[PDB]
């Protein structure tokens, strides 16, 4: 199940107008209370007209909207179901805006929801414009209008968060498809539900930001429930997802032919592992005894050129566990691992000692210390977040998390690992005084800027429950070692939640749930806009353009030569990202060194160390004084 973020408006003083309604199927059907009773658009002897149809509501008074329910029919019939739709706000009924919602239904018989921030309005339309099916009706059975307690005014400066992206599943496994630009979202053999998958199937969906377009489709050939995986952009560019529910498979999706493609078999089965791309495109896992059974997991590593695992069982994972109440079932999940220098592997926790894994011969682990600062050793912190947000200096910030996977409170611990040669102990520091917020099951990306964002959480873990849920991001400004509180938002994100960074630079958050009959799955995503993307006046800014790139395939070391229309002040790479359960072992930035070239003429190196320019594909930034970052450019690094 789903729910609305708001209480039920009184249908009372409402006004309802349809594009089309047959007799017997009248608009004020849909408001009736009746769910036997549904407003349904022309057919048969009153002709069949084609979609979009559209609902139209006067409240007759202003209130402060946060979302809508759409019961379909609940005949048996499908005929109506609304696939893609858009939601509109109005105070005065001609002129709407932009969509405070849309995407797409999942086709079934549930009530649907679009939950969005609160937004005053008198006027509420929903536009179907697509039937589930491909036919031309629209029938709703009952439609209602949800309010918020109170309304507050985002404040300036703050980001915004919005529109909300209604989609069929509950994304709790992201990637972005680097040549396409799209999201690309899956849930598991189920679009809400894991437990009991015939193993097999995975149901994808994908958001097109550029043409709003949500479509869904069923991904059978890997024979893979992709659920729990291991998720890692390897070297050519592929995504390599590992395990979870068919704990042995890996699948890889190709951007490039937007196709899935079936991988070799891990050694060693497993779920809720992470994986981590190499200095050299290979891809590391160790640990994930979520699936496949418990006992000790070491690392293997994926060759995508001759396209086998190799066990590496010196690399061994009991220096990494944590001292999860639960055990091993958890005390070797979701390993904050980086891909570094000469083929190792930093793993900078959860558990409070961090390790080198290096992968030549048949592995090997050493000691990189303990996460600690002037304030004591760091406690374990599952589902804690760590980003590296400048690969040159080696700067990892980490956040969060609680010593035990659930039934434990999170924290406000924060630190700054900074990584030399491997093998080498990092140094370690506290982040400015911690988060505002404790928070477990967050997510965050590394912004253009190299700020992080931080969103999403609760203060107790509880897997499934939207309970102590914080709604406030906060960003980490490394210049100065401070966070900042963002704009709240009114969705809550906790468990099976994600985040990605958007080629526009903009964040994708969405998730959460995925618990079947459960009330807290979250069929959605919203935007967030950071405000280096507005100007003074609340206006959105003008962004500076990449008129040209001298290539878009580049080796470490190689140089691009590119031309704006601006002058420019600073660039950044970052790569692309993968993301699930609070891990995202692709991201990370790099901040590049501009050569004038005058006339607004700028070249670059890419950093000659494949262990810090990892390759794969990555996302071009360049930055206005102002602070605007230009929508990116992909550029492809290679060894
Ligand atoms: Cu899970
Ligand atoms: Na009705």
């Amino acid at each position: 199940a789903s729910a609305p973020i708001g209480s039920a408006i009184s249908r009372n003083n409402w006004a309802v107008t349809c594009d089309s309604a047959q007799s017997g199927n009248e608009c004020n059907k849909a408001i009736d209370g009746n769910k036997d009773t549904f407003w349904h658009t022309f057919y048969g002897a009153n002709g069949d007209p084609k979609p979009p149809h559209t609902y139209t509501i006067d409240m007759k008074t202003t209130q402060n909207v946060n979302g809508l329910s759409m019961l379909p029919r609940q005949d048996g019939n499908q005929n109506g179901w609304i696939g893609r739709h858009e939601v509109y706000l109005s105070s005065d009924g001609t002129n709407w805006g932009s969509p405070v919602a849309s995407g797409s239904w999942f086709a079934d018989s549930t009530t649907k929801y679009s939950n969005f921030e609160t937004r005053p309005a008198r006027y509420v339309r929903l536009v179907a414009i697509t039937e589930a099916n491909g036919q031309p009706w629209t029938s709703i059975a009952e439609i209602n209008v949800f309010q918020a307690s109170s309304y507050t005014a985002p404040q300036p400066g703050l980001g915004r968060w919005g529109p909300t992206i209604d989609l069929p599943i509950v994304p709790a496994a992201a990637a972005i498809e680097p040549t396409s630009g799209r999201v690309l979202m899956w849930s598991s053999y189920r679009n809400d539900a894991f437990g009991g998958s015939p193993g097999g199937i995975t149901l994808t969906s994908s958001w097109d930001p550029s043409t709003g377009i949500v479509s869904d489709r069923t991904v059978t050939v890997t024979k893979h429930d992709m659920f729990c995986p291991g998720i890692s952009m390897d070297g050519n560019g592929q995504i390599v997802v590992t395990g979870g529910n068919d704990a042995k498979k890996t699948s890889l999706y190709d951007s490039s032919s937007d196709s899935w493609i079936p991988g070799p078999d891990m050694q060693v089965a497993r779920g809720y592992q992470s994986s981590a791309t190499m200095s050299d495109g290979r891809v590391f896992t160790i640990g994930g005894s979520w699936s496949g059974g418990v006992f000790e997991k070491n690392g293997e590593v994926y060759s995508p050129s001759s396209k086998t695992w190799t066990s590496l069982p010196n690399a061994k994972v009991n220096p990494m566990l944590t001292a999860d109440k639960q055990g091993l079932y958890r005390s070797d999940n979701h390993a904050w691992l980086f891909g570094w220098k000469k083929g190792s592997v930093f793993q900078a926790g959860p558990s409070t000692a961090m390790n080198w894994y290096y992968t030549s011969g048949s592995g090997d682990v050493k000691s990189a210390g303990k996460r600690q600062s002037n304030r004591g050793v760091a406690p374990d912190a599952m589902c804690g977040n760590a980003v590296m947000y400048d690969a040159v200096k080696g700067k990892i910030l980490t956040f969060g998390g609680s010593p035990d996977y659930q039934d434990s409170d999170a924290t406000t611990n924060a630190h700054i690992i900074t990584l030399g040669e491997p093998g080498t102990s990092p140094n370690t520091v506290f982040a400015s005084n911690g988060l505002y917020f404790a928070r477990t099951f967050h997510t965050s990306v590394v912004l253009p800027d190299g700020s992080t964002f931080i969103t999403g959480g609760q203060r107790r873990g509880i897997p499934f429950e939207d309970s102590t849920p914080v709604f406030t991001p906060e960003i980490y400004v490394p210049e100065q070692d401070t966070f900042y509180k963002q704009n709240p938002n009114s969705i809550v994100r906790v468990y099976h939640s994600i985040s990605l960074l958007l080629p526009d630079g903009r964040v994708f958050n969405g998730g959460g749930g995925l618990c079947g009959d459960c009330t807290t799955n979250h069929f959605d995503a919203q935007i967030f806009t950071p405000n280096y993307l507005y100007n003074s006046n609340g206006n959105l800014a003008t962004r500076p353009k990449i008129t040209r790139t001298s290539t878009q395939s580049v080796k470490v070391g190689g140089r691009i030569t590119i031309s704006t229309d601006s002058s420019i002040s600073k660039a950044s790479l970052i790569r692309y990202g993968t993301a699930t359960h609070t891990v995202n072992t692709d991201q990370r930035r790099i901040p590049l060194t501009l050569t004038n070239n005058g006339g607004n003429s700028y070249s670059f190196q890419v950093p000659s160390d494949s262990g810090v320019a990892l390759p794969g594909y990555w996302m071009l930034f360049v930055m206005n004084s102002a602070g605007v970052p230009s929508v990116a450019s992909t550029i492809r690094v290679t060894q």
